[PDB]
């Protein structure tokens, strides 16, 4: 109350307090020196811890921001001149998404452990300005298990390499979503993450009322709306918080809540994030009887609307766990608009019930077609065609990101396709919600493409709807060949397939820059070439060398195939 920072330092910890100022001014600024900021990271923790005795010591009555924009604004800036709750928004409106950056360690470790996880946080924030602080601690003091684990071994990269990359995996995943999240609460508004948290919840607790629930989501809404602000502090102290009211309501929302909250700290608010659904108890009337055979459906809708959407959002997001958290969304969207126009009369709205089935149809197609597609090709070529695709969709866009954002399509596939065929389409569009939010992220500091902003900014929900049914542009104007993107370099053969591939994607990327209008068969063809050009002349020994036979060989092959 009478100080906040104090407030926080004593309800967070030291700690977890300095480790939290410390991501947020790498998230916030990113382009300084490590030890830069663990200065000031060191510097205001110890404000805090004197005003956390001494309330009364002068600027420690400040609110949060105030104190953390002089302190930016120290650092040697028009946002530093507006010195109101916009220095925020400039602050944050110029957090750089895409900034480029590309036993001896652990002797470290034990030499300076909390530089050693310091740095960790430092590097992982830079380059992921809107993650999940307390999520990134959590990795952190994973990061610190690791080492722990196999940095007193006797093999080192045997026990360390799997897991750092396992581990890394999951970093970026989170990052990913959280960005999802946040850009839900900041670009299209608070509803619409309140009405997102209301199917996924009712799916994960079942049991749970519905007016639960809505606290839980309040809370949770909340948490991430302050913590993708830049509010890390009290993102964390309500996150710890609300995990404390779910852990101790188990009994009220969930019967598997019990195994998380045994935990210390930061761990249940992970296994909590982690769970899975209890077992729908049914029970459970039609959902016809009410939300559409009853004839005071629009009495009781005009009531209350929200509610009324949300609890049809909660009682068919529950009895449906098969649905995509976005499908549910889209089919309160329907039935909400037809309430609108059926309503202001329980002879049409008895029609609204199928209407649905072509938009729960199409989904389900989707995924099975390029799952199936998916099993032929496995992830690369399921990644090629994809890449294909979405160059044909939209041709304007960054190459690097065209490709990226393909890779991330195809890799759906590896998640959550393989997968039992009831759980593939809940993943597959759950994730795709996460990868297309990055190519539109991705697409709003430079855009392009007027189709894929449209796409992107119109609806948060008809997101992939729009993504999947985008024809092939035809009013690109395709560019002439350009001979240096095919020029080339020995090193080619002697590059890691992983990082070989994308050398062999961008080009096709590239490719379908000159003729977007290509066929199956005609890219085959390229494809073939390609390989016997780099086959013929990397086996060349004395190569390349061969390599100078570029053009006349392979492009002047290629660009008689694409005609």
């Amino acid at each position: 109350y009478k100080s906040e920072i104090a407030h926080r330092y004593n309800d967070l910890g030291e700690e977890h307090f300095r480790g939290l100022v410390l991501v947020a001014f790498s998230q916030y600024l990113q382009q300084c020196p490590f030890e830069d900021h663990v200065k000031l990271a060191k510097e205001v923790t110890e404000f805090a811890k004197a005003c956390a005795a001494e309330e009364s010591g002068a600027n420690c009555d400040k609110s949060l921001h105030t104190l953390f924009g002089d302190k930016l604004c120290t650092v040697a800036a028009d946002c530093c001149e507006k010195q109101e709750p916009d220095r925020n928004e400039c602050f944050l409106a110029h957090k750089d998404d895409n900034p480029g950056f590309p036993d001896a360690l652990c002797a470290a470790f034990q030499d300076n452990e909390q530089l050693f996880l310091g740095k960790y946080l430092y590097e992982i924030a830079r380059r992921h300005p809107y993650f999940y602080a307390p999520e990134l601690l959590y990795y952190a003091q994973q990061y610190k298990g690791v080492f722990a684990e196999c940095c007193q071994a006797a093999d080192k990269a045997a026990c360390l390499g799997p897991k750092i990359e396992a581990l890394r995996e999951k970093v970026l995943l989170s990052s990913a979503k959280e960005r999802f999240k946040c850009a839900s609460l900041q670009k299209f508004g608070d509803r619409a993450f309140k009405a997102w948290s209301v199917a996924r919840l009712s799916q994960r607790f079942p049991k749970a009322d519905f007016a639960e629930i809505s606290k839980v989501v309040t809370d949770l809404t909340k948490v991430h709306k302050e913590c993708c602000h830049g509010d890390l502090l009290e993102c964390a102290d309500d996150r710890a918080d609300l995990a404390k009211y779910m852990c101790e309501n188990q009994d009220s929302i969930s019967t598997k809540l019990k195994e998380c909250c045994d935990k210390p700290v930061l761990e249940k608010s992970q296994c909590l994030a982690e769970v899975e659904r209890d077992e729908l108890p049914g029970d459970l009337p039609s959902l016809a009887a009410d939300f559409v055979e009853d004839k005071e459906v629009c009495k009781n809708y005009q009531e209350a609307k929200d509610v009324f959407l949300g609890t049809f959002l909660y009682e068919y997001a529950r009895r449906h766990p098969e649905y995509s958290v976005s499908l549910l969304l889209r089919l309160a969207k329907e039935y909400e608009a037809t309430l609108e126009k059926c309503c202001a009369p329980p002879t049409c709205y008895a029609k609204v019930l199928d209407e649905f089935k072509p938009l729960v149809d199409e989904p389900q197609n989707l995924v099975k077609t390029n799952c199936e597609l998916f099993e032929k090709l496995g992830e690369y070529g399921f990644q090629n065609a994809l890449l294909v695709r979405y160059t044909k969709k939209a041709p304007q866009v960054s190459t690097p990101t065209l490709v990226e954002v393909s890779r991330k399509l195809g890799k759906v596939g590896t998640k959550c396709c393989k997968k039992p065929e009831s759980e593939r389409m809940s993943c597959a569009e759950d994730f795709l919600s996460v990868v297309l939010n990055r190519l539109c992220v991705l697409h709003e500091k430079t855009p392009v493409s007027e189709r894929v902003t449209k796409c992107c900014s119109e609806s948060l929900v008809n997101r992939r709807p729009c993504f999947s049914g985008l024809e092939v542009d035809e009013t690109y104007v395709p560019k002439e060949f350009n001979a240096e993107t095919f020029t080339f370099h020995a090193d080619l053969c002697t590059l890691p397939e992983a990082e070989k591939q994308v050398k062999k994607q961008t080009a096709l990327v590239e490719l379908l820059k000159h003729k977007p209008k290509a066929t199956d068969e005609q890219l085959k063809t390229v494809m073939g070439d390609f390989g016997a050009f780099v086959e013929k002349c990397c086996a060349a020994e004395n190569k390349e060398g061969c390599f100078s036979e570029e053009g006349p060989k392979l492009v002047a092959a290629a660009q008689a195939a694409l005609v």
